[PDB]
């Protein structure tokens, strides 16, 4: 089996991707924002205090037929932004660009922090990390690609993101239209549960490559690109004006700025971000200074391949025994 299916920038920014999934039976359809970073698929529900919902699509698994409490299940997720929520555990049958898994573990919210009320286009995660990080209890929950694995024609999901732009996850096949030139594969680590892998170097515009190892997880869903202190000053060495405010919390610029591009490495290849994939608009309504799109991971713990990286490329999220990530050009 395969699926395909669209995602689509939730705003002007590309802050978030949403992609339509079919949920119980007759079919709930919720937007889902997929989630390369964690392992938890959990929606806005009939459950969810009430005060806690503000516009978003909800799930209700008592007009689901095929809906069955997980009897004792609770699960409790917190994000690296902060947010955060909780709930209990129905299976019911999920279906994602015409790919269905039947019994998949489909979270509850019962609780959401203030960032998801606030975003009402979108419904729930949908997680595609490793199963070893989702938090269901006492019994863990596989994700919706670890369920489908065995189907599908090959075990493999495929992120196409765009700017300013539809997009496509694809699962089971990875479309030779989509990409430009070869894929180039590189190793993971599973031992944190990302898809985690070493970028082995990066240039700023049209300066010389640096060749340096840079350990790092594709997350479609973090926005930004959070690289090494010393990766993000030379960036942004090279505009204007460009500082690092901790009013505002990173990186900023004078919106006026033309950026350059920033190419990271796999392998001997080369992803090239345009410069304008790296702008994130005003910091406030009006204002002329614009929020940047490379950022410190400095205080996270870990280097992030997010949207404004990946959304650059092709990518391959290659679940074989050993898994490996590909990136192409497109």
């Amino acid at each position: 089996s395969t699926g395909s299916a669209t995602t689509t920038p939730i705003d002007s920014l590309d802050d978030a991707y949403i992609t339509p999934v079919q949920i119980g039976t007759p079919a709930q359809t919720l937007n889902l924002d997929f989630d390369t970073g964690s392992s938890d698929l959990w929606v806005f529900s009939s459950e969810t205090t009430a005060s806690e919902v503000d516009g978003q699509t909800i799930y209700t698994p008592s007009k689901s037929t095929t809906a069955k409490l997980l009897s004792g299940a609770t699960w409790s997720i917190s994000y690296g932004d902060g947010s955060s929520s909780s709930g209990d555990v129905y299976t019911d049958t999920v279906s994602v660009g015409g790919l269905t898994v039947t019994g998949q573990a489909v979270e509850s919210a019962k609780k959401v922090s203030s960032s998801f009320t606030e975003d009402s286009t979108i419904d729930g995660l949908l997680g595609l990390a490793f199963s070893t990080l989702n938090t269901v209890s006492p019994t863990q929950q596989k994700t919706f690609f670890d369920n489908a694995k065995a189907s599908l024609d090959s075990p493999v999901f495929t992120a196409d993101l765009g700017y300013h732009a539809p997009g496509t996850y694809n699962f089971g096949f990875i479309d030779t239209t989509a990409y430009t030139g070869s894929i180039t594969y590189t190793a993971v680590s599973t031992k944190q549960g990302f898809w985690e892998w070493t970028s082995t170097g990066y240039a700023v515009g049209s300066g010389t490559f640096k060749s340096t190892s840079i350990d790092g997880i594709a997350d479609t869903g973090t926005t930004l690109l959070y690289l090494p202190a010393t990766v993000v000053s030379a960036y942004w060495a090279q505009v204007s004006g460009a500082k690092s405010s901790s009013s505002v919390g990173g990186y900023v610029f004078p919106c006026s700025a033309t950026l350059p591009s920033f190419t990271f490495g796999v392998g001997s290849a080369r992803i090239v971000i345009p410069g304008d994939y790296i702008d994130f608009g005003p910091i406030s309504t009006g204002s002329s200074s614009c929020f940047g799109g490379i950022q410190s991971s400095a205080g996270i713990g870990i280097n992030i391949f997010g949207d404004v990286a990946l959304k650059a490329a092709f990518v391959v999220f290659n679940g074989a025994t050993t898994p490996t990530l590909g990136f192409a050009s497109k």
